[PDB]
C-alpha cells in the first residue's frame, strides 16, 4: 500500500457573478453545542472563516493547504455527471472521494467497482444514500457524514415550508410581484396551522428539532421512528406515537419526511400510501427526493388528494429542468439548499476535516460521524439506514 | 334619525378572477375553542355560513345578508372603494353603518367622515382602525369597533414564516427552481440559519407576544418593548429582555418585527434616521401597517445593505400602485395583504362583525375588547392601544391601482 493519497473533492459552481468578495453581514450567531449533546466538530486547525463560502470550486471545503502540506494530491472539481466527467477519470486511483448532497457525485455499484484504490467516502453534510452502502460494505470501504452538522437548519427549512405551504405564501407573493392584490384569488387557498394535526416520519435530529418549533404553534404533535423517543420527551411536547407510518398518515393535516433513503423508505410515498392521506392534505419534504415517487405526487397535486407539497430535494440531483416539481401547481420547492446555509457550511467544512485528520493518523473517526466501517454498518449507520443500494436511477 | 331600520355599507374585496368557489381544498376546519389569555371566541346568536368558505369577499357578503334583510335593514355590498365617485362614497351619505377590512380598506378621512350624515358605527371586520380618522370619529360621536384578537395568532404564523424566508433566503431560491436552475451558490450566498439569532419585537401585545412565544423554541436571544411592560413570569418564562424606547432596541438584532398599531406616534417609525440604528445586514418584518415604515427609506437601506432584508403583506395605501417600489426590489418577502383574511380567520371575524351587529341594533353596549372610539373617546382596546389622531393622510393614492 502507500502513504500518500489522492483526495478527490466535487462541490458545486461559483454563483454565476463569481465567487463573492464580500457578504450581507460582518459574523455569524455563535453556536455552542448541538441539542442533546453532542459536540461540535473539534478540528486541531480551520483555514477558513466561519461566513465565507466553502461548499464551491473556489472555498474546496477550506482542505488545500492542510492536504498538500501533508504530501496528499487533493483535486477539486464541479464537472460530476457521465462516464465523460472529470470526476469519474479522476476516480480510478483516488484514495478519497468528498462530496456534498447538494451536489452529490454519486457511487454507484459502477463507480465503486471502477475505483479500485477508494478507502474512504466522506459526505460533506448528511446523508450517504448517495453511495450504495452494499457496495462499500462488500469492499471494506469506509464510509462517514458529519452527523447533526445542519439537522437544525433543516429543521428551520421545514418549519418555513409548512407555513408557506398552508398560508399559500408562494403563489401570494407571485401576485405581489406581477402588480396585483387580487386577495381572495390567493386566501382561496389559505389557512392557518393553529389546531392542525402534524405528522413527522422519524424523529431524529432533524425530527424532533422539528416537532419543537412546531409545539408553540398550537398544533397535535404525531410521529413513528424505528425507535421509540423515551416517555419524558414524548410527555414533554405532547406527541402521539405512531408503530407505523402508515397508522399515522390518516391523522394528519401535514406530513413531514425525516427519514434516510435506504431500501426500507425508497419510494415510501407513492400512488398507494397517498390514499392514506386526507383530501388537502400537506406534504414537506426535505429529507430525500426519492422517498417519495415523482409522478404519484403529481397525480395527487392535479386530483386534489394534496393540497400541497413543498421541500428541497429532488431525485437525481441536480433536477433535469423538465423535472415535473419545478412545475406543479401548490409547490414550495428550492433546490437543495436548506443544509448549504453559510452557518451550516462552516460546521461540515470543519467537520470534513476533522474526519479526514483522523482518518490520515489512523485514530477511529467517531462513531457519531460512522455509515460503514470495516465491512458493516456502524455508529449512525446502524442507528439510522439499513443495507441496500439506493443510487439506481441517478445516472 | 332615530328608527329601528338601518342601511349598512359594506366594502369586500372581489371575488377570485375565476369566480366564486364552491369547493375547498379540505373538508372542515381546526376546532378553536378560545383565545390566548381568556378572550371568548365571538357570540353571535347564529351564523349563516359553514366555517371554512370565503367570506370576505363580495359574494361572500361576511354571511349577513339574510340577518340583515329579515330585520328590515338595507345592505349595500360593494368592492368599488376608492375615489369621490365610487359606489362606495355615493351611498355613504345616508349610511348608518360602514363596514370594512383592513385587506381592502374603505378609508374614512375627515371629508368622507363629514360627508356621512347618519353615519354612527364605523366597524373594522379583522384588526386595525388606522383607516378610520379616529379624531373625527370622535367629534361626531361615532362608534369605532374591531373584531379583536379575530386574526392575532394568523398573523404571528405569517411573521414566523416571513422571518424565516427573508433569513434562509427562500423566494430567490424558488425562483431559480421554477425557471429550471439549480444554481446552489447563487442561492446560499445570501443564506443563513436563524438559529443564535437577536429578534427584537415593537409591541408585545396580542400578536407580538404570540411571536415572541413561537419563537422561543427556535433558540434566538427575544428582545421586545411595548407601552405596557409584560408580567415579569412572562418575561421570564421566555427569557424576554425588555427595553424602554424600540431605538434602544434597534441594535442588539438580528431581526426585527413590528407589531404594533399605526396613530401618530408609531406612523413613519422606521425611516432614514431611526435606520441608522440598526446593524449592517438587519432584516425587517412588517405586517402590521404598511406607513409604520417610510417607503423609499426602506428601499434605500435595502440597495446600501444596511438592510439585507425586508419583509410583509403590508403596504401603504391599500391596494398599492402597481409602480410601488416594494413590489420591485431586491431581497422582499411581500405579499399583498393576506394574513389576517386567510380561510380560518374570516370564520371568526364575520361571527365577531355579526355579534357587533346584533349588539349595536339591540342596544346592547358592544364588547369593551371591540371598543376603538364610543361616547366621544378613546375606550375599551382604543384606550389601551392607540393615541387621538388621525393616520389617513394620503391614502387617496389607492384609487390609482
Ligand atoms: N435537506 C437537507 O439539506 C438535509 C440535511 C440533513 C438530512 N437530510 C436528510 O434527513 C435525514 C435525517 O437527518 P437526521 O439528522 O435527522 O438523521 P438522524 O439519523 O438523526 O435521524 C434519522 C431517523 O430516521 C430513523 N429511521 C431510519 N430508518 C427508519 C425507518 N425505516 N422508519 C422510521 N424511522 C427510521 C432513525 O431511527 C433516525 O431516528 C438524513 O439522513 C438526511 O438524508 C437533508
Ligand atoms: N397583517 C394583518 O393581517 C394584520 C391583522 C391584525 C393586525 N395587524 C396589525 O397589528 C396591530 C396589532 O395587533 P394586535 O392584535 O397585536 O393588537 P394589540 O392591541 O393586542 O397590540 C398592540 C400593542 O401595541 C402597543 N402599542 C400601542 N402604541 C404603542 C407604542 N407607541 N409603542 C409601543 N407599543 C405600542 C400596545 O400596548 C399593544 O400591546 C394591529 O393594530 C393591526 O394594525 C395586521
Amino acid at each position: 500500500m502507500g502513504s500518500m493519497a489522492k483526495i478527490l473533492c466535487v462541490l458545486y459552481d461559483d454563483p454565476v457573478d463569481g465567487y463573492p468578495k464580500t457578504y450581507a453581514r460582518d459574523d455569524l450567531p455563535k453556536i455552542d453545542h448541538y441539542p442533546g449533546g453532542q459536540t461540535l466538530p473539534t478540528p486541531k486547525a480551520i483555514d477558513f472563516t466561519p461566513g465565507q463560502l466553502l461548499g464551491s470550486v473556489s472555498g474546496e471545503l477550506g482542505l488545500r493547504k492542510y492536504l498538500e502540506a501533508n504530501g496528499h494530491t487533493f483535486v477539486v472539481t464541479s464537472d460530476k455527471d457521465g462516464p465523460d466527467s472529470v470526476f469519474e477519470k479522476e476516480l480510478v486511483d483516488a484514495d478519497v472521494v468528498i462530496s456534498q448532497p447538494f451536489w452529490p457525485a454519486y457511487l454507484t455499484p459502477e463507480r465503486i467497482a471502477k475505483a479500485k484504490n477508494l478507502k474512504l467516502a466522506l459526505t460533506a453534510g448528511i446523508g450517504s444514500d448517495h453511495v450504495d452502502l452494499q457496495s462499500a460494505i462488500d469492499r471494506g470501504i469506509t464510509v462517514a457524514e458529519v452527523t447533526y452538522c445542519n439537522s437544525i437548519s433543516v429543521a428551520e427549512h421545514v418549519v418555513m415550508m409548512i407555513l408557506g405551504l398552508v398560508r399559500n405564501y408562494i403563489p401570494s407573493h407571485d401576485w405581489a410581484r406581477k402588480g396585483g392584490w387580487n386577495i381572495a384569488d390567493c386566501v382561496e387557498h389559505s389557512y392557518d396551522l393553529e389546531g392542525m394535526t402534524v405528522g413527522s416520519v422519524a424523529a431524529g435530529r432533524i425530527g424532533l428539532a422539528v416537532l419543537r418549533r412546531l409545539a408553540p404553534f398550537d398544533v397535535k404533535l404525531h410521529y413513528t421512528d424505528r425507535h421509540r423517543l423515551p416517555e419524558a420527551v414524548e410527555k414533554e411536547l405532547g406527541l402521539v406515537w405512531h408503530d407505523t407510518r402508515e397508522d399515522m398518515y390518516p391523522h394528519c393535516d401535514v406530513v413531514t419526511l425525516n427519514v434516510p433513503l435506504h431500501p426500507e423508505t425508497e419510494h415510501m410515498i407513492n400512488d398507494e400510501t397517498l390514499k392514506l392521506f386526507k383530501r388537502g392534505a400537506y406534504i414537506v419534504n426535505t429529507a430525500r427526493g426519492k422517498l417519495a415517487d415523482r409522478d404519484a405526487i403529481v397525480r395527487a397535486i392535479e386530483s386534489g388528494q394534496l393540497a400541497g407539497y413543498a421541500g428541497d430535494v429532488w431525485f437525481p440531483q441536480p433536477a433535469p429542468k423538465d423535472h415535473p416539481w419545478r412545475t406543479m401547481k401548490w409547490e414550495g420547492m428550492t433546490p437543495h439548499i436548506s443544509g448549504t446555509s453559510l452557518s451550516a457550511q462552516a460546521r461540515y467544512a470543519a467537520g470534513t476535516r476533522e474526519i479526514l485528520e483522523c482518518f490520515f493518523e489512523g485514530r477511529p473517526i467517531r462513531d457519531e460521524y460512522l455509515i460503514v466501517q470495516g465491512g458493516a454498518l456502524a455508529g449512525t449507520g446502524a442507528h439510522s439506514y439499513s443495507k441496500g443500494n439506493a443510487t439506481g436511477g441517478s445516472e
